[PDB]
Protein backbone atom coordinates (compact mmCIF):
# COMPACT_ATOMS: atom_id res chain seq x y z
CA UNK A 1 0.00 0.00 0.00
CA UNK A 2 1.53 3.28 -1.02
CA UNK A 3 0.52 6.75 0.04
CA UNK A 4 0.68 9.80 -2.36
CA UNK A 5 -0.24 13.37 -1.71
CA UNK A 6 -2.36 15.04 -4.80
CA UNK A 7 -1.48 18.17 -6.75
CA UNK A 8 -1.85 21.14 -5.02
CA UNK A 9 -4.60 22.05 -7.68
CA UNK A 10 -6.37 18.23 -7.87
CA UNK A 11 -6.86 18.85 -3.91
CA UNK A 12 -8.10 22.42 -3.71
CA UNK A 13 -10.96 21.16 -6.48
CA UNK A 14 -11.87 17.85 -4.83
CA UNK A 15 -12.28 20.45 -0.96
CA UNK A 16 -14.18 22.99 -3.30
CA UNK A 17 -16.25 20.35 -4.56
CA UNK A 18 -16.84 18.48 -1.11
CA UNK A 19 -17.60 22.08 0.30
CA UNK A 20 -19.48 24.16 -2.00
CA UNK A 21 -23.39 24.27 -1.19
CA UNK A 22 -24.64 22.82 -4.27
CA UNK A 23 -27.70 20.33 -4.76
CA UNK A 24 -27.89 19.11 -8.05
CA UNK A 25 -25.68 16.60 -7.30
CA UNK A 26 -27.10 13.90 -9.69
CA UNK A 27 -24.71 15.27 -12.26
CA UNK A 28 -22.16 12.74 -11.19
CA UNK A 29 -23.54 9.73 -12.53
CA UNK A 30 -23.39 11.38 -16.23
CA UNK A 31 -19.38 12.05 -15.80
CA UNK A 32 -18.64 8.75 -14.56
CA UNK A 33 -20.96 6.98 -17.52
CA UNK A 34 -18.92 9.39 -20.15
CA UNK A 35 -15.78 8.66 -18.83
CA UNK A 36 -16.88 5.10 -19.13
CA UNK A 37 -17.99 5.75 -22.30
CA UNK A 38 -14.38 7.34 -23.72
CA UNK A 39 -12.79 4.50 -22.18
CA UNK A 40 -14.71 1.75 -24.42
CA UNK A 41 -14.19 3.96 -27.53
CA UNK A 42 -10.03 3.98 -26.76
CA UNK A 43 -9.69 -0.17 -26.45
CA UNK A 44 -11.87 0.02 -29.53
CA UNK A 45 -9.52 2.22 -31.92
CA UNK A 46 -6.45 0.32 -30.26
CA UNK A 47 -8.36 -2.60 -31.61
CA UNK A 48 -8.61 -1.48 -35.01
CA UNK A 49 -4.43 -2.11 -36.01
CA UNK A 50 -4.22 -4.48 -33.18
CA UNK A 51 -6.73 -7.11 -32.43
CA UNK A 52 -5.23 -8.56 -29.71
CA UNK A 53 -5.97 -6.13 -27.43
CA UNK A 54 -9.42 -7.34 -26.99
CA UNK A 55 -8.14 -11.00 -25.89
CA UNK A 56 -8.67 -9.85 -22.47
CA UNK A 57 -12.23 -9.51 -23.08
CA UNK A 58 -14.74 -8.61 -26.29
CA UNK A 59 -17.45 -7.43 -24.84
CA UNK A 60 -17.99 -3.36 -24.35
CA UNK A 61 -20.22 -2.42 -21.84
CA UNK A 62 -21.69 -0.61 -19.25
CA UNK A 63 -23.22 -1.70 -15.93
CA UNK A 64 -24.28 0.47 -12.90
CA UNK A 65 -24.93 -1.73 -9.64
CA UNK A 66 -26.12 -0.52 -6.47
CA UNK A 67 -25.73 -1.86 -3.22
CA UNK A 68 -28.06 -0.70 -0.39
CA UNK A 69 -25.98 -3.30 2.19
CA UNK A 70 -22.44 -1.48 1.78
CA UNK A 71 -24.15 1.58 0.72
CA UNK A 72 -22.20 1.44 -2.59
CA UNK A 73 -22.97 2.60 -6.15
CA UNK A 74 -20.20 0.98 -8.18
CA UNK A 75 -19.77 2.25 -12.25
CA UNK A 76 -17.88 -1.00 -14.47
CA UNK A 77 -16.88 -0.23 -17.54
CA UNK A 78 -14.77 -2.84 -19.82
CA UNK A 79 -12.50 0.09 -21.14
CA UNK A 80 -9.33 0.25 -21.89
CA UNK A 81 -8.28 0.60 -18.01
CA UNK A 82 -5.11 2.04 -16.39
CA UNK A 83 -1.85 1.44 -15.66
CA UNK A 84 0.13 2.01 -12.57
CA UNK A 85 1.54 5.34 -14.45
CA UNK A 86 -1.79 6.50 -15.31
CA UNK A 87 -3.07 6.12 -11.79
CA UNK A 88 -0.14 8.07 -9.99
CA UNK A 89 1.53 9.88 -12.42
CA UNK A 90 -0.91 10.52 -15.73
CA UNK A 91 -4.60 11.14 -14.22
CA UNK A 92 -2.52 14.05 -11.45
CA UNK A 93 -0.99 15.56 -14.42
CA UNK A 94 -3.64 15.51 -17.65
CA UNK A 95 -5.92 16.80 -14.45
CA UNK A 96 -3.92 19.68 -13.39
CA UNK A 97 -4.38 21.83 -16.69
CA UNK A 98 -8.39 21.43 -16.71
CA UNK A 99 -8.35 22.21 -12.62
CA UNK A 100 -7.25 25.50 -12.91
CA UNK A 101 -9.49 26.26 -16.14
CA UNK A 102 -12.62 25.28 -14.01
CA UNK A 103 -11.64 27.08 -10.72
CA UNK A 104 -11.41 29.92 -12.80
CA UNK A 105 -14.93 29.83 -14.44
CA UNK A 106 -16.67 29.43 -11.40
CA UNK A 107 -15.27 32.15 -9.89
CA UNK A 108 -16.51 33.84 -12.71
CA UNK A 109 -19.63 32.95 -12.19
CA UNK A 110 -19.82 28.92 -13.96
CA UNK A 111 -21.46 26.10 -12.14
CA UNK A 112 -20.24 22.87 -10.99
CA UNK A 113 -22.89 20.94 -13.72
CA UNK A 114 -19.97 21.98 -16.18
CA UNK A 115 -16.89 20.24 -15.17
CA UNK A 116 -16.66 17.68 -17.51
CA UNK A 117 -15.94 20.13 -20.22
CA UNK A 118 -12.76 20.59 -17.91
CA UNK A 119 -11.95 17.26 -18.18
CA UNK A 120 -12.03 17.02 -14.28
CA UNK A 121 -15.96 15.29 -14.06
CA UNK A 122 -14.63 12.14 -12.23
CA UNK A 123 -13.82 14.37 -9.44
CA UNK A 124 -17.92 15.30 -9.17
CA UNK A 125 -17.88 11.62 -7.57
CA UNK A 126 -16.88 13.03 -4.16
CA UNK A 127 -20.74 15.21 -4.08
CA UNK A 128 -21.63 12.24 -3.27
CA UNK A 129 -19.28 10.12 -1.86
CA UNK A 130 -16.99 9.98 1.17
CA UNK A 131 -14.88 7.35 -0.29
CA UNK A 132 -14.57 6.24 -4.10
CA UNK A 133 -12.40 3.05 -4.59
CA UNK A 134 -11.32 2.18 -8.21
CA UNK A 135 -10.24 -0.84 -9.67
CA UNK A 136 -8.54 -1.21 -12.76
CA UNK A 137 -6.85 -3.41 -15.29
CA UNK A 138 -4.98 -2.51 -18.24
CA UNK A 139 -3.52 -4.84 -21.33
CA UNK A 140 -0.19 -3.73 -19.98
CA UNK A 141 -0.03 -4.23 -16.44
CA UNK A 142 -1.58 -5.54 -13.32
CA UNK A 143 -4.65 -5.33 -11.43
CA UNK A 144 -4.91 -1.98 -9.24
CA UNK A 145 -6.92 -0.69 -6.82
CA UNK A 146 -6.86 2.92 -6.27
CA UNK A 147 -8.12 4.90 -3.36
CA UNK A 148 -9.43 8.44 -1.51
CA UNK A 149 -11.58 9.90 1.15
CA UNK A 150 -9.80 13.01 -0.24
CA UNK A 151 -8.25 14.87 2.24
CA UNK A 152 -5.24 15.10 0.22
CA UNK A 153 -4.15 12.36 -0.37
CA UNK A 154 -4.85 8.94 -2.33
CA UNK A 155 -3.71 5.08 -1.79
CA UNK A 156 -2.51 2.55 -4.20
CA UNK A 157 -1.99 -0.90 -4.11
CA UNK A 158 -1.95 -4.17 -6.46
CA UNK A 159 -5.39 -5.81 -6.05
CA UNK A 160 -5.09 -9.67 -5.08
CA UNK A 161 -9.14 -9.54 -5.30
CA UNK A 162 -11.46 -10.95 -8.45
CA UNK A 163 -9.66 -10.48 -11.27
CA UNK A 164 -11.57 -8.01 -14.28
CA UNK A 165 -9.61 -9.04 -17.38
CA UNK A 166 -9.99 -5.22 -18.53
CA UNK A 167 -11.59 -2.00 -17.53
CA UNK A 168 -12.36 0.05 -14.68
CA UNK A 169 -14.88 -0.14 -11.53
CA UNK A 170 -15.67 3.03 -9.71
CA UNK A 171 -17.10 2.00 -6.50
CA UNK A 172 -19.20 4.97 -4.79
CA UNK A 173 -19.37 4.48 -0.79
CA UNK A 174 -22.09 6.62 -0.22
CA UNK A 175 -22.25 9.66 2.20
CA UNK A 176 -25.27 8.60 4.76
CA UNK A 177 -27.38 11.08 3.24
CA UNK A 178 -27.04 10.38 -0.36
CA UNK A 179 -28.89 6.40 -0.53
CA UNK A 180 -31.55 8.21 -2.99
CA UNK A 181 -28.95 6.97 -5.65
CA UNK A 182 -28.99 3.47 -4.93
CA UNK A 183 -32.49 3.31 -5.70
CA UNK A 184 -33.66 1.91 -9.39
CA UNK A 185 -36.35 4.81 -9.99
CA UNK A 186 -33.72 7.08 -9.25
CA UNK A 187 -30.73 6.05 -11.31
CA UNK A 188 -33.41 5.43 -14.28
CA UNK A 189 -34.28 8.57 -13.92
CA UNK A 190 -31.02 10.15 -14.30
CA UNK A 191 -29.20 7.60 -16.73
CA UNK A 192 -32.45 8.47 -19.13
CA UNK A 193 -31.91 12.34 -18.27
CA UNK A 194 -28.09 12.48 -18.64
CA UNK A 195 -27.22 9.57 -20.70
CA UNK A 196 -29.63 8.40 -23.25
CA UNK A 197 -27.64 8.64 -26.33
CA UNK A 198 -24.20 6.65 -25.25
CA UNK A 199 -22.96 4.31 -28.07
CA UNK A 200 -22.69 1.16 -25.48
CA UNK A 201 -25.16 -0.87 -23.40
CA UNK A 202 -25.14 0.52 -19.97
CA UNK A 203 -27.05 -2.24 -17.24
CA UNK A 204 -28.57 -1.29 -14.38
CA UNK A 205 -28.39 -3.94 -12.16
CA UNK A 206 -31.11 -4.31 -9.69
CA UNK A 207 -31.39 -5.92 -6.06
C1 LIG B 1 -12.02 9.75 -19.57
N1 LIG B 1 -10.97 9.29 -20.46
C2 LIG B 1 -10.95 7.84 -20.50
C3 LIG B 1 -9.89 7.33 -21.48
N2 LIG B 1 -8.61 8.04 -21.31
S1 LIG B 1 -7.20 7.24 -21.43
O1 LIG B 1 -6.49 7.94 -22.40
O2 LIG B 1 -7.56 5.92 -21.56
C4 LIG B 1 -6.33 7.52 -19.95
C5 LIG B 1 -5.12 8.15 -20.08
C6 LIG B 1 -4.34 8.44 -19.00
F1 LIG B 1 -3.16 9.04 -19.13
C7 LIG B 1 -4.77 8.11 -17.75
F2 LIG B 1 -4.00 8.41 -16.70
C8 LIG B 1 -5.99 7.49 -17.58
C9 LIG B 1 -6.80 7.19 -18.67
C10 LIG B 1 -8.08 6.52 -18.37
C11 LIG B 1 -8.38 5.29 -18.90
C12 LIG B 1 -9.53 4.68 -18.62
C13 LIG B 1 -10.44 5.26 -17.78
N3 LIG B 1 -11.58 4.68 -17.49
C14 LIG B 1 -12.42 5.26 -16.69
N4 LIG B 1 -13.59 4.65 -16.41
N5 LIG B 1 -12.20 6.40 -16.14
C15 LIG B 1 -11.12 7.06 -16.37
C16 LIG B 1 -10.87 8.35 -15.73
O3 LIG B 1 -10.90 9.34 -16.37
N6 LIG B 1 -10.60 8.42 -14.44
C17 LIG B 1 -10.52 7.34 -13.49
C18 LIG B 1 -9.85 7.88 -12.27
C19 LIG B 1 -9.37 7.25 -11.15
C20 LIG B 1 -8.79 7.96 -10.15
C21 LIG B 1 -8.68 9.32 -10.29
C22 LIG B 1 -9.14 9.94 -11.40
C23 LIG B 1 -9.72 9.22 -12.39
C24 LIG B 1 -10.32 9.62 -13.69
C25 LIG B 1 -10.16 6.50 -17.22
C26 LIG B 1 -8.96 7.12 -17.52
C27 LIG B 1 -8.60 9.48 -21.04
C28 LIG B 1 -9.68 9.83 -20.04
Amino acid sequence: VETFAFQAEIAQLMSLIINTFYSNKEIFLRELISNSSDALDKIRYESLTDPSKLDSGKELHINLIPNKQDRTLTIVDTGIGMTKADLINNLGTIAKSGTKAFMEALQAGADISMIGQFGVGFYSAYLVAEKVTVITKHNDDEQYAWESSAGGSFTVRTDTGEPMGRGTKVILHLKEDQTEYLEERRIKEIVKKHSQFIGYPITLFVE
